[PDB]
């Protein structure tokens, strides 16, 4: 009987290609079948488990029971696979307490890089259970009263245990708490999101003084970031030209009395916890010249450094949020496959849907460089000079500058980013090439058919040109690192899977086709030899074009 069966060589082979789809194939009737079918074979295969909890009909309390029975002698699936078991497609709670099982062997510097699509996922958990565990949210933690595991109960235990889990989940979910979308279309979403929040500080008012401590800082954070915004308002609402309102904003900035922005009890910096501020410094704070004004800050740290940020006011900054935790991904993947291409992976926080923060690197935009030095060659030349270095360039910044543009061409064609111009391609003196301003993703652009690969004449140049031997090493790059991560194709699907019901403009377009356009890009129907001229002919159409 079913128990007993083993698969002859020709079943092997159909039960290897079903097992190695990637996680959003749609397994037909047959290949269902057949997975059902040899499933006690297929328990000694990690990998085969998710296509297994995708064959049991659950409908019928025969197979369901048996299914969950397997489920449990399973080899342990990875960190990796199990987040597919938390997108909207599985409701069953022991598959889903399951995937929580097999995130809590993650270290916590793993559950960091998927903490932004895990806050997601929580829309798929059970909402009655949430609230069963136990209002302006953004008081919640302002206002303590006086003295298996589900997704959520693992996601708050963890964050008792780890400050910065902590400060992130609690900002994660307080711009969810915020989001007027949802509490306008979803109002069930809304709630559960708040009852998170509930559940959230209610376990750190229990915990012992390290937790307690942690509930305080979140609180100094959050009437900060409402003290600042307050602070935004006035500067805005002030009419008069911009070195008035830059007048208004220092002022306001210089009176700790009654702003109480330029001393703080070592406070955790949101956009970068690590950091501790004791403050704004309020003489070189300035306004950006753009149409919604947003301020450049410089925060003092506790060693007496600067750290300087951008703080937008009347702005989503959650597409760009997104694109820097994703490319911040990208980034550790490479760097685990030995291969450091000098990316600039920002910090980007989201405070609220209307305000957040941005990293300031210092940095000069490529227009800038075109404008004041006519070349990035002459700019190398004159801010990092070196007689035998390539065209007296410095042999590191060279290099640098050439793995970053690789990167950054291979990253930018995988999120399908648009509207790329000189203004929003920057550079640093030490040769990292970046990008920023994530509005346009996943194919979208102001212009019609834009090409798919973002590469222009100043960047060629830049390496000195098309018959030089840095272009022949670009080129390498570009490929490296385009094999490298269609090898995460799977992890990377996983998390877009994870968002397809956020509230991101170039997402909610299209959410049901959303996965795919990434997927698109990896190409996983070519072999590796052939992904490697695939890519050089997306090298060759882009520069062949310029020219
Ligand atoms: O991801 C977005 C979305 C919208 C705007 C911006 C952004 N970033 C900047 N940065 C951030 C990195 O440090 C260098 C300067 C600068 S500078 C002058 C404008 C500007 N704009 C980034
Ligand atoms: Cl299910
Ligand atoms: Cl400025």
């Amino acid at each position: 009987s079913d128990h007993d069966l083993k698969p002859n060589a020709a079943t092997r082979d159909q039960l290897n290609i079903i097992v190695s789809y990637p996680p959003t194939k749609q397994l037909t009737y047959e290949e269902q079948d057949l997975v059902w079918k040899f499933r006690y074979y297929l328990t000694n295969q990690e990998k085969a488990l998710t296509k297994f909890l995708k064959c049991v009909n659950w409908d019928l309390p025969q197979e369901a029971k048996q299914a969950l029975e397997l489920l449990g002698k399973w080899k342990p699936m990875d960190v990796e696979d199990s987040l597919e078991l938390l997108s909207s497609h599985y409701t069953n709670p022991t598959v889903r307490r399951y995937a929580v099982a097999r995130l809590r062997q993650a270290d916590d510097e793993d559950l960091l890089m998927y903490l932004l699509q895990l806050v997601q996922a929580l829309k798929y958990e059970n909402f009655d259970d949430i609230k069963n565990g136990l209002i302006d949210s953004s008081q919640i933690i302002t206002s303590p009263l006086p003295s298996e595991q589900d997704l959520c109960t693992f996601l708050i235990s963890r964050a008792c245990k780890n400050s910065t889990l902590a400060n992130y989940l609690y900002w994660y979910v307080i711009v969810e708490c915020e989001d007027q979308d949802t509490q306008q279309r979803d109002p069930k979403t809304h709630e559960m999101y708040l009852n998170v929040m509930r559940r959230f500080s209610q376990a750190l008012l229990k915990g012992d003084k390290s937790v307690r401590v942690m509930r305080s800082l979140l609180a100094a954070q959050q009437t900060f970031v409402d003290r600042l915004v307050h602070l935004m308002k006035a500067v805005q609402r002030e009419s008069g030209n911009r070195k008035k309102k830059n007048e208004r904003l220092q002022a306001l900035l210089g009176d700790n009395e009654k702003m109480n922005l330029s001393d703080v009890e070592l406070i955790p910096l949101p956009l970068e916890p690590q950091v501790k501020i004791r403050g704004i410094i309020p003489e070189t704070a300035t306004l950006f010249k753009s149409a919604l004004m947003p301020a450049q800050l410089f925060f003092k740290t506790e060693d007496g450094g600067k750290y300087p940020v951008i703080f937008k006011h009347g702005d989503d900054l959650r597409q760009d949020q997104l694109i820097l935790q994703i490319i911040s991904l990208m980034d550790k993947l490479l760097r685990k496959e030995n291969l450091d291409l000098k990316l600039t992976p920002y910090k980007v926080l989201a405070t609220s849907t209307k305000h957040g923060f941005m990293q300031f690197i210092q940095s000069v935009p490529v227009a800038e460089v075109l404008d004041t030095e006519g070349s990035i060659q002459n700019f190398f030349r004159k801010y990092a000079p070196s007689e035998n270095g390539p065209n007296g360039i410095s042999a590191e910044v060279m290099d640098t500058y050439v793995k970053s543009c690789a990167g950054y061409c291979v990253i930018t064609y995988i999120l399908g980013v648009g509207d790329r111009h000189l203004d929003n391609l920057l550079l640093t003196k030490t040769g990292k090439l970046f990008h920023i301003d994530f509005g346009y993703i996943l194919g979208r652009d102001p212009k019609p058919l834009p090409p798919p690969m973002k590469l222009n004449k100043e960047m060629v140049e830049g390496m000195g040109g098309t018959q030089s031997e840095q272009y022949q090493e670009f080129r390498k790059q570009c490929y490296t690192a385009f094999l490298h991560l269609r090898r995460y194709s799977n992890l990377i699907l996983n998390l877009f899977s994870l968002m397809v019901d956020a509230n991101i403009p170039d997402i909610a377009l299209e959410p049901d086709k959303t996965v795919k356009k990434v997927q698109d890009k990896f190409r996983l129907d070519l072999s590796d030899e052939e992904a490697v001229h695939y890519m050089q002919s997306l090298i060759d159409e882009s520069v062949h074009a310029l020219f």
